[PDB]
């Protein structure tokens, strides 16, 4: 057998003979491959391999690339582990005016190297263990081993030796300003403050020289917030508690909308009586939302400066964050003051649209487009057109979700394949290194889930597990599996601690991992919420709610900097386009103009997009900066996306710009995205802007006791929107005291 049946569909278990469709282009052909054969992991790491992580380069490269376990940067090498900290003098903000790009970055330097007394010629560094956000890297050379435990949000690096002892090697002799024998407080020549800890009685030697040595088979390194002896004493308390387990456990309180996440470590004692706990370094998206019960654990003056702003210290076994899920919708309802016949015209115009490629991404954009059009067609009373759209979605999905052709043999394209080596579903044709690097599975498969959710909204039978739902559930498991999934690692895309998704499967860059389109991540989470609600899968829905809500908190900090605290004052733009572990760029992965470096973090527009309007002052600030740089409202590309975004705070302005230019060009044209972005339509644009004009501003201050809703506020007048996926009527309670009844399979208002 070369395929596994899942309901009416199947996935391939053997790499297919790819149908290249006569395309000779080497770039295209190279995309139709598999992720690396070699995984640098020990035999202690078994089953589906974790990917899309901040630490991924350890698994892919023989050693590693540069990594960002904030507050540190580290890299594995034959000689040992290089440790670095970007001080203010290491940080730069550069603009390339001609490219239209900006870059906030540090250096790839070495403050010191953690070394093993027995060898400076390790053969490889492997993943020996990992948990929700820490990794254990193992440098190996026969009997000589050095195990390094580190993580994002850990001011400790824990070092365990086999057949040797500790060495810290420096290019310029450090200033050892506190010598407690087994504990040392030290500074680099350029005044970066660190500490090293060994068991009592194991004293440091070589003070005043370039090489600090210790006979111990265990040391910890800490980054100190300050050259402060009291802080050193505090770090000493947790320096011998090596993190083994780390979990981010969450709950969703449906009644209140509260997503509660508890981050909990389990440590192993390296000396008698070492506490079960650590010192955490919290990111802004965490500490801005710290639970009251965690406040007492904060170490107030323990601050670290990093790319993502200020980290703060917190001591103990666990801490808790509290966030608010704002709801999502399957679409905007029919509440706009549009010319209905004009909208009908645009809906029929959209039948000329076609996918601009055969790969999962371009096909994804097309099916997202059709899924967006179908509820608008329904609302306008174009019921057969809506059915045509959903029929076309059915045809496409029923093709892609089957791995075998009529003869029973594997297809050459439009299929999914399970790579057993890593443990991931890959789609062919592939693009953006979705197969070769395990990239972007949330971005691509999110569109497939969108299509499935729209089908399920009208046809529950299709969506059943024994029919086509099984295969959709498989795609979702690939990118956001629960724990103990036999086929996939836990929550592939998501970093529970950094608070965001990472797009690159391999992370083999010296800036760590990256994410560009945070909105396509949010699109994926939205669609899983919708799909799971439609198919009555509460556990899956809640997981997607947790992801949507957490990612939102990271987006507002690191992509948007809504609070105006993170980006350097000298940084011109009002958005970071690509977030990396170690840097921030106003730039795109492809060659683009001015609009795209903003709008790649807005697209696509859908019923889960309302998170983009929670901060009206930000929306204004970002729009005004883009307008300033353009010099007018003559957008270089994707005009409709700018209008839709503008409509969050000024729909009159959005409407005026739309009226002037929407009809500039006629039917679908792949070569011309000046007015209409290729994943968008005139129909969507017109429907969105007019809806916003009537509804007013997004109102995030009101929650509901059901998950599929939105609240708008126009000069004090609230509009409450709920979609009911149930066969039964429901009552929804809003947090401001308002209450509504909703009929089965309908909006409460604006069904059309
Ligand atoms: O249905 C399917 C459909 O599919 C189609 O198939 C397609 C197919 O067409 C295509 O074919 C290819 C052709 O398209 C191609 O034609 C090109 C054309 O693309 C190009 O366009 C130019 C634009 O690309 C360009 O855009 C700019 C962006 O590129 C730029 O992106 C930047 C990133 O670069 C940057 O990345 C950095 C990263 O580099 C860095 O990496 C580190 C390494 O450098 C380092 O190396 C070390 C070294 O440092 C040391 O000194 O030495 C050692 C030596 O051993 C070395 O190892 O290693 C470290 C790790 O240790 C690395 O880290 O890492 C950092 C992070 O750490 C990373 O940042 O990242 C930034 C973001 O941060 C990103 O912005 O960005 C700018 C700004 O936005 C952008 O402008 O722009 C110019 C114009 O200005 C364009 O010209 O043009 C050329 C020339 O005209 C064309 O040739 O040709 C190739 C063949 O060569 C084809 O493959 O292929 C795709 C798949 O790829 C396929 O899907 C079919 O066609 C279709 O029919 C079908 O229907
Ligand atoms: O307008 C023609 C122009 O379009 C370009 O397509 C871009 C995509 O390259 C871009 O890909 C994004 C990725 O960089 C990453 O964020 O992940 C997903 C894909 O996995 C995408 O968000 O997406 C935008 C928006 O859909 C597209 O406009 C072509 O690359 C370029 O060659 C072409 O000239
Ligand atoms: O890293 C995730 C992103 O990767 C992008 O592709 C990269 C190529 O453009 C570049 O030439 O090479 C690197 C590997 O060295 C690729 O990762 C994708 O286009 C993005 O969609 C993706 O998010």
């Amino acid at each position: 057998m070369h395929a596994v049946s899942v309901g009416k569909g199947s996935y391939a278990t053997e790499f297919p003979e790819i149908d290249f469709g006569g395309i000779n282009d080497p770039g295209f052909r190279d995309q139709q491959g598999e992720p690396p054969a070699t995984i640098y992991r020990s035999d202690r790491v078994t089953g589906p391999m974790q990917t899309n992580s901040w630490w991924g380069s350890l698994a892919v490269d023989r050693f590693s690339m540069n990594q960002y376990p904030h507050p540190f940067s580290v890299r594995h090498r034959a000689e040992g582990l290089h440790v670095f900290y970007d001080a203010p003098h290491n940080m730069v903000v550069h603009e390339n005016r001609e490219a239209g790009t900006w870059h906030i970055h540090g250096a790839i330097g070495t403050d010191f190297t953690i070394k093993h007394s027995g060898t400076a010629n390790f053969e490889q560094a492997v993943v020996d263990d990992y948990n929700d956000w820490y990794v254990r890297g193992l440098l190996e050379n026969g009997a000589h081993q050095m195990a390094i435990t580190y993580g994002v949000g850990s001011p400790y690096i824990f070092v365990e030796y086999e057949d040797g002892s500790a060495v810290l090697d420096f290019d310029i002799a450090p200033d050892v300003w506190e010598m407690n024998g087994h504990v040392i407080g030290f500074s680099t020549h350029d005044h970066k403050h660190y500490a090293a800890f060994a068991p009592p009685g194991q004293n440091w030697s070589g003070i005043g020289s370039k090489t600090l040595t210790n006979n111990a088979d265990y040391i910890a390194i800490a980054k100190l917030p300050e050259k402060d002896g009291n802080m050193l004493a505090k770090f000493e308390q947790y320096a011998y508690s090596v993190v083994r387990d780390a979990v981010a456990d969450w709950t969703y309180d449906e009644a209140t909308g509260t997503v509660t996440t508890t981050f909990e470590v389990t440590t192993e004692a390296k000396v008698q009586g070492a506490p079960d706990g650590t010192i955490f370094a919290l990111y802004p998206h965490q500490y801005r939302h710290l639970a009251s019960s965690s406040e007492n654990q904060l170490l107030q003056n323990y601050q670290y400066e990093i790319i993502r702003g200020t980290m703060i210290g917190l001591e103990g076994k666990r801490f808790t964050t509290e966030l608010t899920y704002p709801g999502v919708l399957p679409s905007l309802p029919d509440l706009g003051d549009y010319d209905r016949e004009r909208l009908i015209g645009y809906l029929h115009d959209a039948t000329s649209d076609y996918p601009t490629g055969s790969d999962t991404y371009e096909l994804g954009k097309y099916i997202g487009k059709l899924a967006t059009l179908a509820p608008i067609a329904d609302q306008m009373g174009e019921y057969e057109l809506a059915e045509q759209f959903r029929g076309e979605l059915k045809d496409i999905l029923e093709d892609w979700l089957q791995a075998t052709n009529a003869s029973g043999q594997l297809k050459g394209k439009n299929l999914f394949y399970y790579n057993e080596n890593w443990g991931t579903i890959l789609g062919y044709h592939a693009a953006h290194s979705s197969a070769t690097r395990i990239n972007d599975h949330h971005f691509h498969y999110g569109y497939f889930v969108k299509a499935a959710a729209e089908i399920a909204r009208a046809d529950q039978e299709w969506a059943k597990s024994e029919n086509w739902g099984g295969m959709i559930d498989l795609l979702i498991r690939d990118f956001m599996a629960d724990r103990d999934d036999d086929l996939f690692p836990y929550l592939r895309m998501f970093d529970p601690y950094s608070g965001n998704s990472w797009a690159d499967g391999l992370a083999t860059f010296d800036a760590g991992n990256n994410q560009e389109s945070s909105s396509e991540a949010m699109h994926a989470w939205t669609n899983v919420i919708l799909w799971a609600e439609a198919t009555g899968n509460k556990a899956l829905r809640d997981r997607a709610i947790y992801l949507y809500t957490t990612e939102m908190s990271a987006i507002n900090e690191y992509f948007f900097d809504v609070h105006q605290e993170i980006f350097p004052e000298e940084y011109g733009p009002e958005i970071v386009t690509i977030n990396w572990g170690g840097k921030m760029d106003h730039a795109t992965w492809w060659n683009s103009g001015k609009v795209e470096k903003y709008a790649i973090n807005w697209l696509p527009f859908h019923g889960g997009s309302l998170y983009l309007g929670h901060h009206p002052d930000y929306v204004d600030r970002a729009y005004e900066e883009l307008r300033r740089d353009i010099g007018s409202t003559d957008w270089n590309l994707w005009s409709n996306l700018v209008w839709m975004y503008r409509a969050f705070t000024n729909p009159d302005d959005a409407l005026q710009q739309m009226e002037a230019s929407i009809d500039d060009y006629g039917l679908f044209d792949p070569g011309n995205e000046k007015i209409i972005e290729r994943g968008s339509t005139k129909a969507q644009t017109y429907h969105w802007i007019h809806n916003l004009a009537e509804l007013g501003r997004v109102d995030p201050t009101v929650t509901a006791n059901h998950p599929i809703y939105a609240v708008f506020n126009k000069n004090g007048n609230r509009t409450y929107i709920v979609y009911n996926f149930s066969d039964s009527p429901i009552t929804v309670q809003f947090s401001d005291g308002h209450s509504i009844q909703v009929e089965p399979h309908s909006f409460n208002i604006g069904n059309g």
